This record gives C-alpha cells, structure tokens and sequence, in this order.
C-alpha cells in the first residue's frame, strides 16, 4: 500500500518508454508475498495492425518484467488511443 | 474436467460472430456461482486495433448475452490466417484469491 505508489510509478515509467506506447491507460497492482501481480492497459495507435499491437504488448511485457524484478505476473492489454490524448494513468 | 459443457457453449457462440476466424484459447472458471473467462479469438491480420476491438465487443455481447452466469469475460484478438484450424486450447485453472482481488 505505502510502497504500492512507487512500484506503480516504476512500471508506468518503464512501459511508456516502449516504442508504440501512447501512454498507460490503467494499472492495478497488488503484492503477494514479495512479488507484484499487476494488470495494465496501454494506449496504442488505433490504426496499428492487430499483429503490430501484439508486438507492442509483447515488448511492454519484456521491458517492465525485465527492469523490475519484484514482478511475478504482469498482464498487458492494448487499447486504441488518439495521438492528441494526454490523459495520465488513473491507477 | 467439469468446465467442458460451458467451454464449448462459449466457443460455439464466439465462432458464430462475423469476423472471428476461430477461437484460439479459452479459460473459464467459477468464482462462487459466477463464471470468469478469458479468450483469444483469431481475426484477419490486417484488422486495425479499432476494427478488431469491435469484433471483441461483439464477441463479449454474444457470449455474455447467451450465458449470463458469466460475471467477467476478457476477449483479446490475435492474427490468424483464414486457412488455420487448430481447435481451441482450453484451460480450467482456478483463480487465486489475489487474482480476484486484482479486479
Ligand atoms: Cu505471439
Ligand atoms: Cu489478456
Ligand atoms: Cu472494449
């Protein structure tokens, strides 16, 4: 709880540096023992191809799971998001 | 095991929605009396994210409408060629307490 703000910021920070990510729409996370379980919605170009979005989800999984190692489970789903949209994550 | 009848009922409903080229994966599980499920459907590879999402919404509508003991359904789309068969892969693995609390 106290420490859940920091891991949320580390995950958003890592996710948004991935090419093809237009921001993190939603992220919920929970500790289980020492490891983090989280599910995240990333925003993506609405006109990307389904295959292109699956690559971006896949790359987001590698970069967040790779930089933060207290994560045991991360579920990433992709959603269309317009280029002008600047809504910050909600958590 | 015990999930077989509803798992096939769900695949049946999904595959009748236009634009679904078969159901790739389906996991369904009870949480109390309510069913929680997630599935991956195969869609035309040049579907845009926007076009595929409409198929997902239409798949959520047909399944959540036909079965109604479904409390949660997650649908994701993945590229699948028109000639591809490969019958759906099923899982019936239960939800941890923490997973339910995640949502
Ligand atoms: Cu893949
Ligand atoms: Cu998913
Ligand atoms: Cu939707």
């Amino acid at each position: 709880g106290s420490h859940m703000e920091a891991v949320q910021n580390r995950i958003v920070e890592a996710a948004e540096r991935v090419p093809g990510v237009r921001g993190v729409i939603h992220l919920r996370a929970r500790y289980v023992g020492q490891d983090i379980w989280a599910d995240m919605i990333i925003g993506v170009d609405p006109e990307n191809t389904v295959e292109q979005a699956h690559e971006i989800c896949e790359a987001v999984q590698a970069a967040v799971c790779g930089k933060i190692r207290r994560i045991e489970s991360l579920h990433v789903s992709a959603e269309a998001r317009e280029i002008g949209d600047t809504t910050k994550p909600s958590f």
